């Protein structure tokens, strides 16, 4: 076995521009048109606005070319990991397309429902549609000849052959990478609608793993279901017990169970133990003592079960962390709109998704080390914190004296004993930005009260006039984390306030008003507020850094990197349990940038490292340019590689990706 797979050249559905402009004009010529036909064709309304095509739509088309994407990764990474995948009659594997084949083939998935007139079924529909769907792609080409001609599609020939694919034709039919990408992503988006889902799903599944095995398999189909998350379309449930009758795909048919209790069998074959399940049709008139085979059964028999990794296993549907309502909303909302409607948004959500589903499985990889550990806010703190809002809330409350507001009359000890007892930061944390917003409510109704430094000799100020001016004019929108930012601002360079503040939160103040002290405990909580929420400074989530390398050591470092890309899949119903490459991403450095511009055209870098920190966990500083440190329990995990053009002298230029994870198991 050969497990060598070339290198991409960078061609993604999410970014390729003639591909996009295939499925825009898709759309803007046929998908987002009402059908004209009378069957099932009513248009959907989501949220408010109408999706024309809800079945055979935009977001179906979008989602079967991320799909051929999905899987030419997933055969890719098998063929790295050494699997044996089914070969067409040419001896090739879906492992071997090339990006250019690939784009053709997207291209032609742009337009293969294109020319449906409505959701009728029959063959003799289903057959006028794909011709009106391939005259669709082949007027397509003929209107952007000149720029897709010599170099998308070599020439007309190679035009008319997907052209083929798409009028899918039986005497058209062949085992190509075309053919069966084009039919098994389209077929596959079924899932999210065909019922009983069990039989769907194990029939689409052992479809697809005999191109590209299992693993790859359950990873297409894991990440099939953040596809359809990503474009706000229902995920269905699994249940190994589900009891109603199976369903026999093709053919529409069932598996009859005798009297004996047994599914009725086909002679056998010699060098067969037990015989073909008999496949009948729904006409079929049962005799009493025979009934359906039901999902539950099907699934649990040993051919099944040998051979299907969902045998035994649960699914539940719809959306982890979500309420039923929430969830049912997110189906209906206009963001399903958006995606049938729109070419950019609908490729960014899948891109996105897509992007994600390499990221999630590297992090589920490796026990993630445990976040800090937190007290619960004392039932003192949290009435410390009512009480705050609601004197902010209800500034007519604040009299000379004393505050009066839910039947009491809270003196200047009151407000001590809060400072005194309640720990402030913990009290900061249970305020929010209406309350933050409330400071000019209070100081609106202070706006005269008198605010007196330490220092005897100052002059009083006016805090809530100094407050509320200073607002209208500098933040005159009302924008609240402006107002935590001057919050902080007057906490830390005015000292008529400071120190008459750190004063009383000290207990060492003399001559302080009651509404100083009042003041200072509604104020210290929500500048704690403000401090925390703004300063929570964010490492750029993105850097890129060059490097100058051999040629041949380069290719030593792709082997490396896609030996650990291919070990990490998605799955779906199966679990998860230093090199040259770690030790060269992972050493502390300097010659990094957030601009790509500054790797390529300043440096011209041959080589370049893409550093994915999501989760803000490198340490770095700026000396545009940037030094990098991998704390000791941090990792630099390869996501992806590929050749990013040449550089300026010609020489092949290389980008690997790499995503930052923390884990114990590092160090
Ligand atoms: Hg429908
Ligand atoms: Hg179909
Ligand atoms: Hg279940
Ligand atoms: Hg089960
Ligand atoms: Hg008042
Ligand atoms: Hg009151
Ligand atoms: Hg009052
Ligand atoms: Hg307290
Ligand atoms: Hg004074
Ligand atoms: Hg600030």
């Amino acid at each position: 076995q050969d497990k060598s797979v070339p290198v991409w050249n960078g061609f993604s559905l999410y970014t390729d521009d003639t591909v996009k402009a295939a499925a825009q004009y898709a759309y803007d010529n046929y998908l987002g048109k009402p059908y004209t036909g009378s069957v099932e064709s009513a248009p959907a309304n989501f949220g408010g606005r109408m999706v024309y095509r809800q079945h055979h739509g935009l977001s179906h088309t979008l989602r079967t070319m991320a799909y051929a994407e999905l899987i030419v990764e997933e055969a890719r990474k098998a063929k790295l990991r050494g699997e044996t995948l089914g070969k067409f009659k040419d001896g090739r594997t879906i492992a071997d397309v090339t990006p250019q084949e690939l784009k053709k083939i997207m291209i032609a998935q742009a337009f293969f429902v294109a020319g449906r007139d409505d959701e009728a079924s029959d063959a003799k529909n289903y057959q006028k549609y794909h011709e009106q769907s391939r005259d669709a792609f082949l007027k397509y080409v003929k209107d952007n000849e000149s720029t897709l001609l010599p170099d998308v599609f070599k020439d007309q020939e190679d035009v008319n052959f997907y052209a083929r694919v798409i009028e899918d034709k039986s005497h058209d039919w062949e085992s190509t990478p075309a053919h069966v990408l084009i039919n098994q992503g389209h077929m596959v988006d079924l899932v999210r609608v065909k019922q009983p889902p069990e039989s769907f799903l194990q029939r689409y599944f052992s479809s697809m793993q005999r191109w590209i095995g299992s693993q790859a398999t359950e990873a297409v189909f894991g990440i099939q279901r953040q596809f359809f998350h990503a474009t706000y379309e229902v995920v269905a449930g699994f249940d190994s017990d589900n009891k109603e009758p199976h369903l026999v795909v093709s053919g529409l048919g069932r598996y009859v169970i005798g009297e004996d209790g047994q599914p009725i069998r086909e002679a056998p074959k010699k060098g067969q133990k037990e015989g073909d399940l008999k496949v009948f049709p729904q006409t079929y008139k049962l005799k009493e003592n025979e009934r359906l085979m039901r999902v539950d059964e099907f699934l649990k028999l040993p051919e099944i079960q040998n051979t299907f990794p969902g045998s035994g296993k649960h699914l539940q549907g719809g959306m982890p962390g979500m309420n039923e309502m929430d969830y049912w909303n997110r189906l209906n909302s206009l963001n399903r709109a958006r995606c049938e409607n729109d070419v950019d948004f609908c490729l960014k959500q899948l891109q996105t998704a897509h992007d994600k589903a390499k990221i999630e499985p590297i992090k589920q990889a490796f026990q993630s080390s445990k976040g800090k550990e937190r007290r619960q806010p004392n039932v003192d703190e949290i009435a410390a914190a009512r009480i705050i809002q609601q004197i902010l809330a209800n500034p007519d409350c604040i009299h000379d004296d004393h505050v009066l507001i839910n039947g009491q009359k809270l003196e200047q000890q009151f407000f001590r004993d809060l400072l005194a007892k309640c720990e402030m930061a913990v009290v900061g944390s249970l305020l929010n930005d209406t309350d933050i917003g409330n400071i000019d409510t209070l100081m609106r109704h202070e706006k005269d009260t008198e605010f007196h430094s330490t220092n005897p000799e100052a002059v009083p100020v006016k805090i809530g006039e100094y407050w509320i001016n200073d607002q209208r004019i500098n933040n005159s929108s009302g924008n609240i984390t402006q107002k935590k930012h001057d919050l902080i601002f007057l906490m830390q360079n005015d000292a008529w306030y400071f120190s008459r503040v750190n004063a009383i939160a000290q207990n060492r103040d003399k001559g302080s008003t009651f509404k100083e002290v009042l003041i200072t405990t509604l104020m210290t909580p929500l500048t704690s507020k403000a401090l925390v929420d703004t300063s929570q400074a964010k490492p750029p989530t993105r850097l890129f850094r060059g490097l100058n390398l051999s040629e041949e050591f380069t290719k030593g470092l792709i082997d490396q990197a896609n030996a650990m890309i291919a070990n990490t899949t998605e799955r779906l119903f199966t679990d998860h349990s230093l090199n040259d490459l770690s030790k060269m991403s992972g050493r502390t450095n300097a010659s990094t940038t957030t601009e790509i511009k500054l790797v390529k055209e300043t440096w011209d870098s041959n080589v370049i490292f893409e550093m994915l920190d999501p989760d803000g966990l490198l340490h770095s500083k700026q000396v545009s340019e940037f030094s990098v440190y991998l704390p000791e329990d941090v990792a630099l995990v390869p996501v992806k590689v590929t050749l990013d053009g040449k550089t300026q002298k010609g020489e092949n230029r290389y980008v690997f990706t790499f995503v930052a994870v923390k884990s114990p198991d590092f160090t």
